[PDB]
């Protein structure tokens, strides 16, 4: 369809991530496709990994999405946080592209694996401190 789609490589990576060994997935839009921007393995607990994983990957003038893995599992696997980043300094065109495509990222990943959803426009919003206030 007309909307931005996840590449088959990104979908495959999603499945790999849910098997384990992935703490963070950064999804970005490149050439009208959703693709893998970055990924990181777990180091310690989900709370210990959080800020050092999330904060450095947030650009002051580009939106992105992060899938951040908790240590808990529900009955359909690891639980994830779905973090939407959209700083005001982003070009309006990018803000709307990312806003328009958010639901697609969640749908492709599988909403049933997502424990919670957060949004930020300043890094503090999506920091561990932000998550604890949510
Ligand atoms: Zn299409
Ligand atoms: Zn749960
Ligand atoms: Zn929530």
């Amino acid at each position: 369809s007309m909307g931005i789609h996840a590449t088959e490589e990104l979908k495959e990576f999603f499945a790999k991530a849910r098997a384990g060994s992935v703490r963070l997935i950064k999804v970005v839009i490149e050439d009208e496709q959703l693709v893998l921007g970055a990924s990181q393995e777990p180091v310690g607990r989900w709370d210990q990994d959080y800020d050092r994983a999330v904060l450095p990957l947030l650009d002051a003038q580009q939106p992105c999405y992060l899938l951040y893995r908790l240590d808990s599992q529900n009955a359909q696997g690891f639980e994830w946080l779905f973090l939407a980043w959209s700083p005001d300094n982003s070009p309006v065109r990018l803000k709307m592209l990312y806003a328009a495509t958010r639901a697609t990222v969640k749908k492709e990943f599988g909403g049933g694996h997502i424990k919670d959803e957060l949004f930020g426009t300043v890094k503090d919003d999506l920091s561990f401190a932000g998550y604890q206030k949510h």
